[PDB]
Protein backbone atom coordinates (compact mmCIF):
# COMPACT_ATOMS: atom_id res chain seq x y z
CA UNK A 1 0.00 0.00 0.00
CA UNK A 2 1.40 3.63 -0.73
CA UNK A 3 0.33 5.75 2.61
CA UNK A 4 -0.91 8.71 2.56
CA UNK A 5 -1.02 11.94 4.72
CA UNK A 6 -4.35 12.99 6.29
CA UNK A 7 -5.86 15.75 4.50
CA UNK A 8 -9.29 16.25 6.36
CA UNK A 9 -10.16 16.70 10.03
CA UNK A 10 -6.79 17.44 11.26
CA UNK A 11 -7.55 18.79 14.78
CA UNK A 12 -9.69 15.33 15.49
CA UNK A 13 -9.11 14.60 19.58
CA UNK A 14 -6.49 11.56 19.78
CA UNK A 15 -8.64 11.07 22.95
CA UNK A 16 -11.91 11.39 22.35
CA UNK A 17 -12.37 10.12 19.03
CA UNK A 18 -9.10 8.54 17.97
CA UNK A 19 -5.34 7.98 16.10
CA UNK A 20 -5.29 6.77 12.77
CA UNK A 21 -3.13 3.85 12.57
CA UNK A 22 -3.69 3.47 8.32
CA UNK A 23 -4.66 5.79 5.78
CA UNK A 24 -4.32 4.49 2.30
CA UNK A 25 -6.52 5.30 -0.95
CA UNK A 26 -10.04 4.25 -0.36
CA UNK A 27 -9.19 2.98 3.20
CA UNK A 28 -8.57 3.97 6.53
CA UNK A 29 -8.05 2.35 10.41
CA UNK A 30 -8.36 4.46 13.62
CA UNK A 31 -7.74 2.91 16.98
CA UNK A 32 -9.51 4.69 20.51
CA UNK A 33 -8.11 3.57 23.93
CA UNK A 34 -11.52 4.15 25.95
CA UNK A 35 -10.88 5.80 28.78
CA UNK A 36 -13.50 6.43 32.25
CA UNK A 37 -15.27 9.41 30.98
CA UNK A 38 -16.91 7.74 28.07
CA UNK A 39 -18.61 5.63 30.99
CA UNK A 40 -22.24 5.98 31.86
CA UNK A 41 -22.94 3.89 34.44
CA UNK A 42 -20.78 2.06 37.40
CA UNK A 43 -20.67 -1.19 35.74
CA UNK A 44 -18.44 0.74 33.05
CA UNK A 45 -20.24 0.93 30.45
CA UNK A 46 -19.07 2.85 27.49
CA UNK A 47 -21.85 5.43 25.66
CA UNK A 48 -22.42 4.09 22.42
CA UNK A 49 -21.80 7.66 21.00
CA UNK A 50 -17.71 7.20 21.43
CA UNK A 51 -17.58 4.03 19.29
CA UNK A 52 -19.91 6.00 16.66
CA UNK A 53 -17.78 9.01 16.84
CA UNK A 54 -14.75 6.74 16.35
CA UNK A 55 -16.23 5.03 13.03
CA UNK A 56 -17.87 8.23 12.05
CA UNK A 57 -13.71 9.67 11.99
CA UNK A 58 -12.55 5.94 10.60
CA UNK A 59 -15.31 6.84 7.71
CA UNK A 60 -14.42 10.32 6.80
CA UNK A 61 -10.14 9.46 6.53
CA UNK A 62 -11.39 6.59 4.04
CA UNK A 63 -12.61 9.67 1.45
CA UNK A 64 -9.70 11.57 2.73
CA UNK A 65 -10.72 14.45 1.13
CA UNK A 66 -10.66 18.29 2.57
CA UNK A 67 -14.27 18.88 2.59
CA UNK A 68 -15.60 15.36 3.55
CA UNK A 69 -18.99 15.68 5.91
CA UNK A 70 -20.76 12.71 6.93
CA UNK A 71 -24.62 12.99 5.34
CA UNK A 72 -26.14 10.32 7.04
CA UNK A 73 -25.19 7.20 8.87
CA UNK A 74 -26.94 3.28 9.57
CA UNK A 75 -25.20 1.56 12.60
CA UNK A 76 -25.84 -1.57 14.70
CA UNK A 77 -24.32 -1.79 17.90
CA UNK A 78 -23.46 -5.53 17.76
CA UNK A 79 -21.49 -6.05 21.39
CA UNK A 80 -21.37 -3.67 24.09
CA UNK A 81 -17.58 -1.75 25.36
CA UNK A 82 -16.30 -1.62 29.02
CA UNK A 83 -13.85 0.93 29.61
CA UNK A 84 -10.65 0.09 29.31
CA UNK A 85 -11.37 -1.81 26.00
CA UNK A 86 -9.04 -0.86 22.99
CA UNK A 87 -10.83 -0.70 19.59
CA UNK A 88 -10.14 -0.61 16.09
CA UNK A 89 -12.23 0.74 13.35
CA UNK A 90 -11.87 -0.44 9.76
CA UNK A 91 -13.28 1.73 7.29
CA UNK A 92 -13.63 1.09 3.31
CA UNK A 93 -15.53 2.89 0.74
CA UNK A 94 -18.06 0.39 -0.56
CA UNK A 95 -19.56 2.78 -3.34
CA UNK A 96 -18.31 5.41 -5.05
CA UNK A 97 -20.73 7.71 -6.37
CA UNK A 98 -19.02 11.10 -7.37
CA UNK A 99 -19.35 12.86 -4.74
CA UNK A 100 -20.98 10.90 -2.99
CA UNK A 101 -18.96 7.86 -1.27
CA UNK A 102 -20.68 5.08 0.69
CA UNK A 103 -18.26 3.67 3.13
CA UNK A 104 -18.83 0.83 5.44
CA UNK A 105 -17.20 0.62 8.55
CA UNK A 106 -16.63 -2.49 11.36
CA UNK A 107 -15.35 -1.41 14.61
CA UNK A 108 -13.60 -4.19 16.53
CA UNK A 109 -12.05 -4.87 19.82
CA UNK A 110 -9.20 -7.43 18.89
CA UNK A 111 -11.38 -10.01 16.43
CA UNK A 112 -15.01 -9.28 18.13
CA UNK A 113 -17.33 -6.84 16.18
CA UNK A 114 -19.00 -4.04 18.05
CA UNK A 115 -20.60 -1.83 15.97
CA UNK A 116 -21.52 -2.27 11.84
CA UNK A 117 -22.59 0.51 9.58
CA UNK A 118 -22.77 2.04 6.02
CA UNK A 119 -21.42 6.21 6.37
CA UNK A 120 -22.69 8.09 3.16
CA UNK A 121 -20.45 10.93 2.86
CA UNK A 122 -20.14 14.24 0.78
CA UNK A 123 -17.29 15.95 -0.23
CA UNK A 124 -18.31 19.07 -1.16
CA UNK A 125 -17.24 21.86 -3.57
CA UNK A 126 -16.38 24.11 -0.42
CA UNK A 127 -16.12 23.66 3.47
CA UNK A 128 -19.42 22.65 5.15
CA UNK A 129 -19.25 25.98 7.29
CA UNK A 130 -18.42 28.35 4.34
Amino acid sequence: MIPVEQRTHKLTSRILVGKPILIKEGYAEVELETIDEMKVDEKGLVHGGFTFGLADYAAMLAVNEPTVVLGKAEVRFTKPVKVGDKLVAKAKIIEDLGKKKIVEVKVYREEEVVLEGKFYCYVLEKHVLD
